């Protein structure tokens, strides 16, 4: 318990401590640790004159050991520190070190007086410290597949740190397994479709007051604008739940709900539309979870992505066919001529995460360092792989980086039944300076968006034909008002519609016999096409106008049929075609041709919130950030100042959703890619949208300046909602801890089975969260009583607001990712075998 730390020293009435207080122990939860500085009863001043100690700490590892031998191993250390040329090997007796020990002692006191500090000496004792295998990693492993190598749980009944003890700690409850048992209703993911622990400290989302403060959370983002700025023209639109499959599925009830009874979504599209909240769900369980569930927010279509990556994106040699294009997707495009699809969905090709880091992990893998643990990488690791990754961009044979960006663009702004979603680093170079940089992409990508706005409207037909050596596919929308072939349409019909033609082959060759022969549908018959993008030999020419491509008119026949041949379809290999890309549009649309539709506001009727219909067919979604831009220089570089400065472009481009980054400021630890390039994810404080200090992306009126601008053109806005983990917290907690994998299995023979272990889990309880924390339960509470009246699915309870989360602590955790602190970091008194409390 507590008895006097010392026949160990032989200064021991000067070096005992100075009262039975705490206050004259650095203590963790009044544990000790071997980090942990005292104040003796006497300081040995300059090492000459014993003086009697106000701010006088001193490292307990200066007159104290945990067992002889620690007591060698610290001696010959600190002898090789202050350049005494003595060691003492395994048969040294107890007099000769306790002498060596009161002699370190003398010269630390001696260099405390010269250097006039004691930085120093908390380095050495540190450093002195992580050499001891029970104090470092060595205890810790072995490794697991954890992204940081590895994660220990908080016990729920710990008897000595009942203060971190908790009913719940429920892990794994996906959208599969969120009763504890694999759902029935959901066969395509074999597995428990997710798993608990994937970075820093993870957040108990099963724990019913939790739960209550992620709502209170998604409220404040929600009304930011009123809370932060009084301006109720800066609140966030719409949310992204991110890593859905690493956290207790019950916010996704929590959060549809919200959307539900504050704004309403369940009404009709109106509402739905202007509220268009998404998932990050890979298990493709997920899907058809979030459809039973409602249509409350909408999922990636992450097959149309695969089918996308490896028709179109690999090297030549890994690249599949082309039919997964039609085929491969929550919609089978073959014939799409649904007013409303069965399941909405969001599509992409690459994001801030996907299809990016990994390329970079590739590179650092392959020339540089072959251990890279994860996405764990040091900024210099990424400068240099950046510098291979920029080159590879603009190489026809790519090593590294994507093939035919501009046919995934090309698909995914002219196919019907999904949301297509622009990345920020397709448009622009994924480092540097905020849109300072355009990509070679940029010109076709641009076109389409446009062309988008004027012409992609009506039914869908994708077909694969097999000519030549090779296949092609065409995709057509037969325009406005046109849902199928036959409809003969009016006027805007007519002069609306497209014909994409793509081959994944630079080998393709058309025999003399050939035709592609593209029904363009019976509002097109004997009509003049123009071309909007064609490949050339060094890449892809975009046309702006009809005028501009005068020389290129092509006709449909009196079937409504363009008919291309060798003259017109090959093969290509350039720096943006491995293939063929060309795109045909009709002519002599006015200038301000807009086929798109409102949501109206007649009711829904199906129990779906969201529909996949011509009015959210008309969105489009830009995750408006890259993981590796470069940190701003001056403040014209802040990225959401530079947004509200080209929010014109924007609007140009027919955005409807403007997802920006999490804008939390970003925790500095470099514990992880998000925590070196400071993207958002790795945060502290849930409610710092750049208040205490700029986020990467400016200050909070910056960013309140930028969804201000964005509401100025039409444009909604997304708040990235982050309940899965929280890093670096600045106050340590003793808890009781096992090891385990990262599914919270306790692993093997660990020394960390139901031990004391200490972990950086209380927030300052002086930050935002202090400030905000559970600040609008009572209104929530007032407005919406179905929310906390709903017995949540995982834990059988409703939220709890009757307790508010001003100040985390670990029992608002289920663990945190191993530190490197060993499962001894806790001392002990040698004979009773206790754990010191003072
Ligand atoms: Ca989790
Ligand atoms: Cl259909």
């Amino acid at each position: 318990n507590k008895d006097i730390v010392t026949r160990s020293n032989l200064y021991k009435k000067y070096n005992q401590v100075y009262d039975r207080s705490a206050q004259s122990f650095e203590h963790v939860d009044h544990y000790l640790t071997a980090e942990s500085w005292y104040r003796p009863k006497y300081i040995l001043k300059d090492g000459k004159t014993w003086t009697q100690t106000e701010k006088d700490f001193r490292p307990l590892l200066m007159t104290w050991w945990p067992s002889q031998e620690t007591q060698r191993q610290y001696v010959n250390y600190m002898n090789a520190q202050l350049g005494i040329n003595k060691t003492y090997d395994d048969t040294s007796n107890q007099l000769q070190l306790n002498i060596a020990a009161a002699t370190i002692q003398a010269k630390i006191e001696a260099k405390i007086t010269t250097l006039k500090n004691t930085d120093w000496l908390r380095q050495t004792i540190s450093a002195f410290v992580k050499t001891q295998s029970a104090w470092n990693s060595d205890s810790e492993k072995p490794f697991d597949d954890h992204l940081q190598n590895g994660a220990v749980l908080y016990d729920n009944e710990g008897k000595l740190t009942p203060y971190a003890n908790s009913n719940y700690r429920i892990l794994n409850r996906t959208p599969t397994n969120q009763t504890g048992k694999k759902d029935p209703r959901y066969t395509a993911d074999n597995t428990i479709g997710g798993y608990e622990f994937l970075l820093a400290n993870d957040v108990d989302n099963s724990n019913p007051v939790v739960q209550a403060e992620q709502l209170n959370w998604l409220h404040f983002l929600m009304n930011f604008g009123n809370i932060y700025a009084n301006d109720p023209d800066a609140n966030f639109d719409s949310i992204r739940v991110d890593a859905v499959d690493n956290v207790d599925a019950d916010l996704l009830q929590i959060a549809g709900d919200y959307l539900k009874a504050a704004k309403g979504i369940h009404k009709n599209d109106k509402a739905a539309n202007d509220h268009l909240s998404i998932l990050e769900a890979w298990s493709d369980n997920d899907t058809p979870y979030l459809h039973d569930d409602g249509d409350n927010m909408i999922n990636m279509d992450n097959k149309l992505r695969l089918s996308l990556l490896f028709s179109l994106a690999k090297p030549l040699n890994q690249r599949s066919g082309m039919n997964p294009l039609i085929t491969n997707s929550l919609v089978n495009r073959t014939d799409d001529n649904a007013e409303t699809a069965a399941v909405p969905s969001y599509s992409f090709i690459r994001a801030h995460d996907s299809e990016v880091q990994d390329l970079i992990r590739d590179i650092i893998k392959a020339e540089i360092n072959p251990n890279v643990v994860g996405y764990s990488f040091t900024m210099e690791e990424i400068k240099k792989a950046f510098e291979i990754y920029n080159k590879d961009l603009l190489a026809t044979e790519k090593k590294y980086t994507h093939y035919n960006t501009a046919l995934s663009y090309a698909l995914l702004l002219t196919n019907k039944s999904s949301v297509p979603r622009v990345y920020y680093g397709d448009m622009f170079t994924d480092d540097g300076q905020y849109m300072a940089h355009k990509t070679i992409n940029y010109e076709a990508i641009e076109t389409l968006l446009k062309a988008r706005i004027k012409y992609v409207s009506g039914g869908q037909a994708m077909r694969n034909q097999q000519v030549g050596n090779s296949e092609i596919i065409t995709s057509v929308r037969y325009g406005k008002g046109a849902l199928k072939a036959t409809d003969t349409g009016d006027r805007t019909t007519r002069t609306s519609g497209v014909a994409v033609i793509e081959g994944n082959n630079p080998s393709l060759r058309l025999k003399a016999s050939d035709r592609v022969v593209v029904n363009m549908g019976a509002a097109h018959k004997n009509q003049a096409y123009r071309p909007l993008l064609l490949t050339t030999d060094n890449g892809i020419k975009a046309y702006h106008s009809d005028q501009e491509a005068a020389g290129l008119v092509r006709y449909t026949n009196d079937r409504g049929e363009l008919i291309f041949t060798a003259a017109d379809i090959k093969g290509y290999a350039n720096p943006q075609v491995s293939g063929y890309l060309g795109v045909w549009v009709p002519v002599g649309a006015a200038a301000d041709q807009d086929v798109r539709v409102a949501a109206s506001t007649a009711p829904s009727t199906d129990g779906k919130s969201v529909h996949q219909n011509a009015a959210l067919d008309s969105r489009v979604m830009f995750e408006g950030f890259s993981n590796f831009q470069a940190f701003a220089t001056k403040k014209e570089e802040y990225t959401n100042v530079v947004i509200a400065k080209n929010v014109d472009k924007f609007a140009e481009w027919g955005v409807t959703d403007f997802e920006m980054a999490p804008q939390y400021v970003s925790s500095t630890d470099g514990s992880f890619l998000d925590s070196v390039i400071q993207n958002g994810y790795a945060f502290t404080d849930r409610y710092d949208l750049g208040i205490s200090k700029p986020n990467k992306y400016g200050t909070a009126d910056d960013l309140v300046k930028a969804i201000k601008a964005l509401h100025s053109k039409g444009i909604k806005v997304m708040a990235d909602w982050v309940p899965d983990q929280m890093y670096a917290f600045p106050e340590k907690e003793v808890v009781t801890a096992t090891r385990v994998d990262k599914f919270g299995k306790p692993v093997e023979g660990s020394q960390i089975k139901s031990v004391l272990y200490v972990a950086d889990s209380k927030s300052s309880g002086k930050d935002q969260q202090a400030k905000y924390g559970g600040a609008f339960l009572e209104e929530l509470q007032a407005k919406y009583p179905e929310l906390f009246a709903r017995k949540q699915i995982s834990t059988g309870v409703p939220m709890d607001p009757s307790v508010k989360i001003k100040q985390w602590s670990a029992k608002y955790f289920n663990g945190t990712n191993i530190l490197g602190r060993g499962a001894g970091y806790v001392l002990k008194d040698q004979a009773t075998n206790t754990y010191f409390n003072i």
